[PDB]
Order: C-alpha cells, then sequence, then structure tokens
C-alpha cells in the first residue's frame, strides 16, 4: 500500500521531474517541476501544492531534506474561484553545496491525485 | 518595534532581494535570495531557514502568498555539526502567472537574527 | 501594512492565542481562527496556515516556534467539497521557554490576505 | 528500499506516534508526536524538524494531506548553539472533519537520522 506513486513522466503528468542544471565544484543547482511534458492543471480546485527535494550523498547512512517549495496561489479571490489572475506554477530551483555525488529524490503532492515521487542521480565528477 | 527588519541589502546581508528575471507567456519568474552581495553564513548553528514571497496585484484589496521555500540542509550529521557536506543556499525562484502589475514582498527568517522583509515592484505594463 | 489585526463585522480572521499551560517553562499554546464562529473551509475559501513566533523578554530577536499548515479543504476527483476531509485552522504548539515574553501569531486566508494576533506569555 | 523508516515506537523513539483523541460526529482530533514515551533530543545540532499527517478514507483511491507542523526553535541564538532557552517539542494536534473511517499515516524528519513514518486506523463509526 504505497502512498508515493511513480511513473514515466512522459506519460504521467503528475511525476516530479528532476533536472541537474549544474554540479561543478560542489556548487549544485537542481530544478524540479511537475507537468514538464504534459501540463498539470492549476486551478483553485485542482493543483500541485508543493515539491520537496531530498539528497543522499553516496555512503551516507541517512538522506537529507534539501528543501521544500510551496506553490500557494491558485487564482482564488473575493470575486470567486479562478479570478485573482495569480497562479503559482509547480517548479522550483534548489541551490545547495555538496561534497559528494549521490541520489536525488523528489516528492510532490496534487490536492486530488495524491503523492508522487521521482529520482535522479547527482554526479559531481 | 516591527518584527520584520528592513535595511540596505548592499550593507545588510539579511534583507531578501527580489529579482524579476523573465516574463513570457503570461508567466513571471521572480528570484529571491539572501546574501546576494554579502553571503550569509550557512552553518548548523546559523542559517536562513526560509523565504516567502507575496504578490498584491494593483486593484486587489488583498495580497496573495505566491509561495514559500524552506532551506533545510545546514551541515548536520551523526558525525556532528557542519559535517554532512550538504548546505542549502537561501535562494528560490518562483514562477507564477500574473496579469497585472503590483507589489512584491518577500519575508525571510534567520534562526538567530529574526525576521526580515524586502519589497519590489512587478511591472507588466 | 500587510498584516491585518482587527476583525470585520461578521468575519473573524484574527488568530486567537490561548496559553493552555506554562509550568516550570513547559508551555502549550493553542492558536485558532474562528473557534467561536467558524471561518469557511472550502476549496475556494480557507485558512491555509498559522505561524507562531515567541520573543523572550531579554532577547534582541524573536524566534519562530512553529508553523502549522491546514491542507485539506474538501477537494477530490469527484470535484470540490466531495472528499469529506477538511482541516480546521487550529494548532497546538508545545515548547520550552525559560523566560516570559511576547507571542505573535500570523495566519493567512487564501482570499482575505494576512493576519496577526498577539499575546503575552507570563511564566510567573 | 524506502527513505521512510518504520519501527515499533516503543523501541524506536524516532517513529511518529498517532493518537486519535476523538473521532465522533464527523469531528476528528489527532495528536502526533515523536518521542512520546522516550523523548528525542532537541538541540541546535540534532532535532525533529517536522511532522506531516496524511489521511486516506476507505474507498478513496488517493490519500490527502491533512496538515504539516514545523518545529522551528532548537535553542540557537546570537550567543551560540543551545543558548536561547526556546525549544519546540515535536508534537502537533490536527483537528479535521471526516465522513469515513480510513488509514492515517504520519511522516517525520530528524535532521540527522533521516525520514520516518507511522500508521494508525481512524474509526469514525
Ligand atoms: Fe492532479
Ligand atoms: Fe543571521
Ligand atoms: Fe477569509
Ligand atoms: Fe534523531
Amino acid at each position: 500500500m504505497e502512498l508515493f506513486q511513480t511513473a514515466d513522466w512522459k506519460k504521467q503528468k503528475h511525476v516530479p521531474v528532476i533536472e541537474v542544471l549544474r554540479a561543478e565544484g560542489g556548487v549544485v543547482e537542481v530544478k524540479v517541476s511537475v507537468g514538464k511534458e504534459i501540463p498539470h492543471p492549476n486551478t483553485t480546485e485542482h493543483h500541485i501544492a508543493w515539491i520537496e527535494l531530498v539528497f543522499q550523498p553516496e555512503g551516507s547512512k541517512f538522506p537529507y531534506v534539501v528543501g521544500r517549495a510551496e506553490f500557494a496561489a491558485h487564482g482564488a479571490s473575493v470575486d470567486g474561484p479562478n479570478t485573482s489572475g495569480v497562479y503559482t506554477d509547480p517548479v522550483a530551483v534548489f541551490a545547495f553545496k555538496a561534497e559528494k555525488s549521490g541520489k536525488l529524490t523528489a516528492f510532490s503532492y496534487c490536492n486530488i491525485h495524491g503523492l508522487w515521487m521521482g529520482e535522479a542521480t547527482l554526479s559531481l565528477e
């Protein structure tokens, strides 16, 4: 009974996609988004709420949470749902220092379609 | 008396700095960071824990939280403080649909130096 | 100012701070929005979070104690207000304090902006 | 494997413990804590950062996040680690409405001992 669903991100729009933008000299930038190939809805009633990034350096006994991004605006206003003109898209950039290569894991949440995860390898050298 | 401290970011390394990077297809990309000009420490004992971004479109009576970024790694491990080699930089990028100009406000928190605020204008026309 | 501190005629948004206990520095604080008169909780209108800050009397800086997010507002694949799961905007923060001082709570309504409440923590 | 470690909370104090305080007239209150019977340390260098509660109603294909509590103070101050006098206990109370019984899952995080989970049944009637 696994809560964190996984799939091919080219076929399933809910999967968080991890992209290593740079990993030069211990300086790391990692972009994570939901709906890269197929866009996910972002309305007052249906949206991605957050992405969390976890990094486990090779040989490390435990993983470390790198950070978490909340996407809080989804068009709600006093004029009703989907009227504010403000919608936060589910994409986040995490910049961090690291001394070793390791494993990246991302988790994301859709308010109606449950929890999701994805993985990538971080190579420094 | 205010909880939220403000200052010249050229002199003070705590003020969150707001940078509007791009605006295409109805989406705006806003980078927020602490320590852009003068790096704030990131140790187990002393670090920026999060940044939160708020946007109030012109003509809107209320502001909207766009999002929040937590910076969760600060070097802690079973081997002691500042030993994990993983340190999350206090920088975030928020992408959000916006249709109007208005005011951006960013809040940030240092675990020992209290709460901070920065402001900028989003100009769409 | 972004942080509103006074309620309207019919709608209460100001976070209410209650010190449940405080013996020997072992402290429990309940923060709520709309405990007497409920604030709406729908997909379209809800309190999203409460954050509690504490500044001990001698401290130059305040500390965040904690933050509670209220994440369920009834949305499901069957549509809004069909999940039957709705998180009330109430939190209990338990913490150690060695000194008296000032409590500040912040909260956010997704359509009614940002709010601030204040109370004193007295240990003796 | 899985990033979320589990165990008998009586033997492993990292495991989040779910206590259903009430579950009567649609009205549910649930206490979740780490270190219920055996306290987990709370120091600047080593502490529980957050707990997240998840609920999946019987017959619901997807789980829902009920809420998330962050425990942000760990004694840090301008005078050094473990000097502030302010430490947030990793205990949270989630009050929520439910229409059906189901499965509660809690997630928690220790800054040095990785990610943890616990489970409990919610019976309404
Ligand atoms: Fe979805
Ligand atoms: Fe600082
Ligand atoms: Fe409201
Ligand atoms: Fe631990």
